[PDB]
RNA sequence: CUUAUUUG
């Protein structure tokens, strides 16, 4: 019989692990997430860039192979991974290290992983969430407003700087530094979903890059060189 | 780089 069904062999072999750790995936609606490490190492990521993320994969594969392979190149401290059903299953995940130094492995390590002769595994770092990136702004409008309108559904958010735009062209850009990673998605998600447009202007929501941050790095270093 | 969570 079978080879014309499903293979649930597979979502079970994950079953018997996760039980044979005690991690019990947590379910998001759906989505799935590892944490609750093996002992062995006691600790938790300081502020670091240990953040890593696998992207390009197969639809089929499950994090009872990605995992490993996060376990293989330094501490993992919680993975997650997630899919989509509008049509077909997606596939993207992400981990945070104890360290970058077990980031910086990973990335060198599996993006260089061909798991099949068809995934040119595609790896990065950097997108720590912790920070937000807004473009184009109000016209004039003081950056006390700009937190302001976007404070009742952002409290999380500790610091916003306006100035380093991206360029050439003037606009700005705005820098906010939330509570945590939810904390920034949930002012961020606001803004696509239609509270942008403040003033009656215009507003780009994204995060950070690692291009666009060593530019916006390159001329913040200029007033920090002095007092 | 062939780049992602807010979620499907």
């Amino acid at each position: 019989g079978a080879m014309e069904r499903v293979n649930p062999e597979n979502k079970a072999a994950l079953e018997a692990w996760v039980r044979e750790t005690g991690i019990r995936l947590v379910q998001v609606n759906g989505q799935r997430k590892y944490g609750g490490p093996p002992p062995g190492w006691v600790g938790s990521p300081p502020p670091a860039g240990s953040e890593v993320f696998i992207g390009r994969l197969p639809q089929d594969v499950y994090e009872h192979q990605l995992i490993p392979l996060f376990q293989r190149v330094g501490r993992l401290y919680e993975f997650r991974l997630m899919m989509t059903f509008s049509g077909l299953n997606r596939g993207f995940a992400y981990a945070r290290y104890s360290s970058r130094r077990g980031a910086q492995a990973a990335i060198a390590t599996l993006h260089n992983h061909p798991l099949r002769p068809s995934c040119p595994l595609l790896v990065c770092r950097s997108t720590e969430k912790c920070e937000l990136s807004v473009d184009g702004l109000p016209p004039n409008l003081t950056r006390s407003a700009l937190l302001l309108a976007l404070q009742p559904l952002g409290p999380g958010l500790q610091e916003a700087r306006l100035l380093p735009s991206p360029g050439p062209a003037p606009g700005q850009i705005a820098l906010l530094k939330f509570s945590s990673h939810r904390a920034a998605a949930m002012a961020k998600k606001a803004l696509v979903e239609g509270q942008s447009h403040l003033c009656g202007e215009q507003v780009a929501v994204e995060w950070l890059k690692p291009d666009l941050k060593q530019r916006l790095r390159q001329q913040l270093v200029g007033p920090f060189l002095r007092s």
